[PDB]
């Protein structure tokens, strides 16, 4: 039950993109649908202190040119809580 980047052709990332979030205390994960656009990430992260962007977003994220580098630290490392349908 989640949105990952695996099939998301990384191109369109010239600010039109909808960036994945994930709350880092509830998990709370978010594809594209009620996530941030590239060209706006870094007011939408600056709005959500409590959220950071998927793992392959940050890799994904750091190159798209919009966020900061300074920001890159909400980016995510790599994993993430996500259930809802597993245990």
């Amino acid at each position: 039950g989640s949105r990952n980047p695996n099939k998301l052709d990384i191109n369109t990332l010239t600010g039109e993109e909808r960036v994945p979030v994930v709350n880092k205390r509830n998990g709370k994960k978010m594809g594209g649908a009620m996530a941030p656009p590239m060209k706006d990430l870094p007011r939408w992260l600056e709005e959500n202190p409590e959220f950071a962007v998927a793992p392959d977003w940050t890799d994904i994220v750091k190159q798209s040119g919009f966020v900061p580098e300074s920001m890159f630290d909400r980016l995510l490392t790599g994993p993430v809580v996500r259930g809802e349908g597993a245990s």
